[PDB]
């Protein structure tokens, strides 16, 4: 159990209704000082976040990767109950791309090509690691990932506790609220979440990326539209619709993110490809 008494609070980070995120320092951290982000749970919380908080605890505590969010340390052996993770300032992809303008020499932060290729190759890094797991993320998108020193990327989960993004997720049948836009077409007709359904929702938050996440993917289409798009892609009659290219994205990366959305998830790239693409091939038209 994580010393607790090592922990030095700076800043409130956020609240909620059975929470509190807290910025603390951590003197000497080898065991000026490190950076950390804590989750307390408030002494009147549910049981039912008690035991969403510890979940939540056993599943990251399995995750080790350097584009992954990790767990440092845990309180649990007593109350408050914490959980401490990396703290990344930049905030997350979203809220970071959006305070950036590209950097275009033929033409407020700027943000380059090169730059944008480092951070979603970072990003299918992390993936990598976790289809050979087999861990599905089931909601890959900027919103949940996070930005730190040096342009580090860490894919996170946040879930639905920011009402940040509540436009990103649609109520369907049941009270279970998805995130539509991001989601393959056998998500939202069979709730068939796999490995190359993470892919489909990378080719999708590489779209955000190149736009500098300044539109929402098929932003002009409504929330019904986008799931009956979906059984344009089960039916399989040239009807189904695709992102449109973004400004900044040549043709060939944008052939890249298509094959993310290819019917058959066998014919879906491996992780492992997008992230060689996007690290050695940004030399396409
Ligand atoms: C306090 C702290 C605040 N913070 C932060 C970092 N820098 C700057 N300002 C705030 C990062 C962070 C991230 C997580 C997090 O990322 N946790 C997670 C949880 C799940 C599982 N799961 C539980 C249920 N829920 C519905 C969906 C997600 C899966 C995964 C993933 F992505 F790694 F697989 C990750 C949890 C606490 C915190």
């Amino acid at each position: 159990d994580f010393p607790r008494s090592r922990l030095r609070f700076k800043e409130k980070l956020g609240e909620g209704q059975f929470g509190e995120v807290h910025l603390c320092e951590v003197d000497s951290p080898q065991d000026h000082p490190l950076l950390v982000a804590v989750k307390i749970l408030r002494p009147d919380a549910t049981k039912n976040a008690r035991n969403d908080f510890l979940k939540e605890v056993k599943i990251m505590s399995r995750l080790k990767d350097p584009n992954i969010i990790r767990l440092l340390g845990v309180c649990v052996q007593d109350d408050p109950l914490c959980m401490i993770t990396d703290y990344m300032e930049n905030g997350d992809l979203n809220q970071f791309l959006s305070a950036h303008q590209l950097e275009d020499k033929a033409a407020g932060p700027t943000i380059s090509y090169p730059m944008l290729l480092h951070v979603a190759a970072q990003i299918a890094s992390g993936m990598r690691y976790l289809a050979t797991l087999n861990f599905v993320h089931r909601d890959l998108a900027t919103r949940n990932c996070l930005v730190g020193e040096n342009f580090t990327i860490k894919i996170a989960d946040f879930g639905m506790s920011r009402n940040l993004y509540a436009g990103d997720y649609y109520r369907v049948q049941g009270r279970a609220v998805l995130p539509i836009r991001w989601m393959a077409w056998e998500c939202i007709l069979m709730g068939k979440f796999t490995t190359a359904s993470d892919v489909w929702a990378f080719g999708v938050t590489l779209w955000e990326v190149l736009m500098l996440c300044r539109a929402q993917p098929f932003g002009q289409l409504t929330d019904e539209q986008v799931i009956e798009n979906a059984g344009e892609f089960f039916r399989d009659q040239g009807r189904q619709v695709y992102l449109s290219r973004p400004p900044a994205c040549p043709q060939g990366l944008y052939e890249l993110m298509l094959r993310c959305w290819s019917r058959e998830s066998e014919q879906r790239p491996p992780f492992s490809q997008l992230h060689r693409f996007l690290a050695e091939d940004a030399l396409n038209t």
